DNA sequence: CCAGAACAGAGTGTTCTG
DNA sequence: TCAGAACACTCTGTTCTG
């Protein structure tokens, strides 16, 4: 029955900012939208985002967050 | 004057290849240490001063292909 | 100069709270 | 229920040292 993060496939802690996610992707999304970051993809803007590689490309991670419908209101 | 790994300003010839300091210490730490680097793209990730943190796997790959060794 | 050590920061992830 | 605070850890890069 266990719930899965729609961003990285890790265990989802709950519905955060409109989307079923884990804590890491939650706080990441908050920090990313509000914070001033220089995220730039090194691939083709389609990087695989899972528990191991989510640290690799913050750009694609934020992209998946936004496309999932995450918002702060 | 330019790092053959990320194109940043090269500090000198390290481990056999003209590199900067960051790629020097990165290479040593990567080779000796037990890391779980995994590429999220297609093994052709752009490694420059801005994005070199993104894919350690491809960075290490460029180091090895450059001939770096201990 | 070059190798290695050591110090410091960015980014991240978990725990705790209401 | 979920949002936010805050501490702690990993990885990295510069400075220091032999
Ligand atoms: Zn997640
Ligand atoms: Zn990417
Ligand atoms: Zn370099
Ligand atoms: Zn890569």
């Amino acid at each position: 029955p266990q719930k899965v993060c729609l961003i990285c496939g890790d265990e989802a802690s709950g519905c955060h900012y409109g989307v079923l996610t884990c804590g890491s992707c939650k706080v990441f999304f908050k920090r990313a939208v509000e914070g001033q970051h220089n995220y730039l993809c090194a691939g083709r803007n389609d990087c695989i985002i899972d528990k191991i590689r989510r640290k690799n490309c913050p750009a694609c991670r934020l992209r998946k967050c936004l496309q999932a419908g995450m918002t702060l209101g």
